[PDB]
């Protein structure tokens, strides 16, 4: 006969216990694969089935392509400018499209996409090769390895070995992220808007390092600018400038622009390398058939080419098996819906948030064989001689009008540094018994702990110099 307590809140887990990308998957058992949350005004829908998802991303596209406004997303991209962290309008469409129209450019010609990513490639494996017998973190040499190609990319520049700016510009880039959101970018409580904090303080301090170092880039740059050579990303957003739209392509717009794709270029795929090697000390009996197969398709004759995806399907797999057990964003970048609309027949209002959370979509047990574990046959037929799309169920680059804009970059990068260190290289545990753990960190990107590696050059890459 007594009264219950009054209610004045209520959450369906636990803030900071788990993963969040996890904490929403375990939720569908109890409320099934889409369902709300409200954090005051704010409202959020979690989506965690493919046949919703695509109806998000592609076949309503339009309406849910917004990006909500976050405190740190703002100092970052210097208010909702640039690509990533832009709401969906004139400035987003205009340089997504010239940011895309630049990756064109690299059809085979004097500057071939494969051509810059391997002349950097070489300088890293003769780096790695120093420390012959030696374990060590190869986070910072994949790091100046894939800047100096997004560098090119964008500036037609690349960094000396030993320059001190790649060294400011890990430092800054570990400090954003780090800031930039405590574990997901998807906060069920806004903790930073209760407690008196310093995040915002710090967030702003490496974006002013972050920002006044592009801003040396982008002024010097206006001396070398000419017209009739139209070869970088920072030609093709001037050359856009001039054609005008003007006040879409002011000097803080492509700032930010060539901010968001320098960022995305360094830290999505060296982190995707890094989970790469963490599996393959999980799994040695992948690693030897990818030694194996290397040696009967590419052998030591020559170094590894794009077009060698042909030939190598175990790598491609591994590959894509990586990007389905830990994808770069488990939950994408969160959209918004940017007119009243639906997702399966729920009626979903303006301004609300819609959170795709890609790990359930690459855990569903009823679409992948034991999806927890990390088998690179699943892409391949039985007779591992093809590729193949096992489920309908996967989404690494994401799909529609926000999907990724560097998908081709990122696949050839990630298949090159791959292919040139198996060839090179064995890649064993340290002298300690310590494996990474392939846990993992939330933040914006899904990083993995810091680990060593024991790097030894290969007894058949030595026998094959003679
Ligand atoms: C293995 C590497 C990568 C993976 C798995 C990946 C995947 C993704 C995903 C899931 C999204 C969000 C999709 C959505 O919000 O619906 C995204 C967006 C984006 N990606 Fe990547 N990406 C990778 C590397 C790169 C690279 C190398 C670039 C180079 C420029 C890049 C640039 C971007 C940008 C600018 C966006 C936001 C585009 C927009 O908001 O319209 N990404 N990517
Ligand atoms: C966080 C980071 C890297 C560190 C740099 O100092 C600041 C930074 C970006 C920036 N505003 O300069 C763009 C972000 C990128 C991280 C990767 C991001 C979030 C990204 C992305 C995330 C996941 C998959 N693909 C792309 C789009 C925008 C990119």
């Amino acid at each position: 006969s007594l009264l219950s307590l009054p209610l004045v809140g209520s959450l369906p887990f636990l803030p900071r216990h788990g993963h969040m990308h996890n904490n929403f998957f375990k939720l569908q058992k109890k409320y099934g694969p889409i369902y709300s949350v409200r954090m005051g005004t704010k409202t959020t829908v979690i989506v965690g089935h493919h046949q919703l998802a695509k109806e998000v991303l592609i076949k309503k596209g339009k309406d849910f392509s917004g990006r909500p406004q976050m405190a740190t997303l703002d100092i970052a991209s210097n208010n909702r400018k640039g690509i990533a962290f832009a709401d969906s309008g004139a400035h987003w469409q205009l340089h997504r499209r010239l940011a895309m129209a630049t990756f064109a450019l690299f059809k085979d010609g004097d500057q071939k996409l494969e051509k810059i990513i391997c002349q950097e490639i070489s300088t890293l494996c003769d780096m790695l090769a120093t420390h012959n017998g030696q374990s060590i973190d190869i986070s910072f040499p994949v790091f100046v390895a894939v800047t100096n190609v997004i560098s090119l990319i964008c500036f037609n520049t690349s960094y000396k070995n030993g320059d001190p700016e790649l060294n400011v510009i890990q430092n800054y880039n570990e400090g954003i992220i780090d800031n930039l959101s405590k574990d997901s970018l998807v906060d069920l409580v806004p903790w930073l808007k209760i407690f008196p904090n310093k995040t915002l303080e710090k967030l702003k301090s490496h974006v002013k390092i972050r920002n006044d170092l592009l801003n040396k880039i982008l002024e010097n740059y206006k001396e070398k600018f000419r017209s009739d050579s139209i070869t970088n990303m920072l030609d093709t957003l001037m050359q856009a400038k001039m054609n005008s739209d003007s006040e879409l392509l002011s000097d803080n717009h492509i700032l930010t622009t060539i901010g968001d794709i320098f960022g995305a270029g360094v830290e999505t795929t060296t982190s995707v390398v890094k989970w790469t090697l963490a599996f393959l000390l999980h799994n040695p009996q992948v690693k030897k058939k990818l030694y194996e197969e290397i040696d009967q398709n590419v052998g030591f004759s020559r170094t590894p080419t794009i077009s060698d995806r042909n030939r190598l399907l175990l790598l491609e797999a591994t590959i894509r098996e990586v990007l389905r057990l830990r994808p770069v964003a488990p939950m994408l970048i969160p959209h918004k819906a940017n007119v009243d609309s639906s997702i399966g027949e729920f009626a979903v209002d303006k301004g609300t948030e819609v959170i795709i959370n890609l790990w359930a979509l690459h855990h569903n047990e009823k679409e992948w064989h034991q999806p927890d574990q990390f088998m690179p046959e699943r892409f391949l037929n039985p007779a591992g001689t093809q590729l193949i799309s096992p489920s309908v169920s996967y989404l690494p680059f994401g799909a529609g009008p926000r999907s990724c804009i560097g998908e081709i970059l990122a696949r050839q990068e990630l298949f090159l540094i791959m292919a040139w260190l198996l060839q090179r290289f064995d890649l064993e545990v340290p002298d300690d018994g310590q494996l990474p753990s392939l846990e993992g960190i939330p933040k914006v990107v899904f990083l993995i702990d810091s680990f060593k590696v024991k790097i030894k050059v290969r007894q058949a890459w030595r026998e094959a110099q003679a």
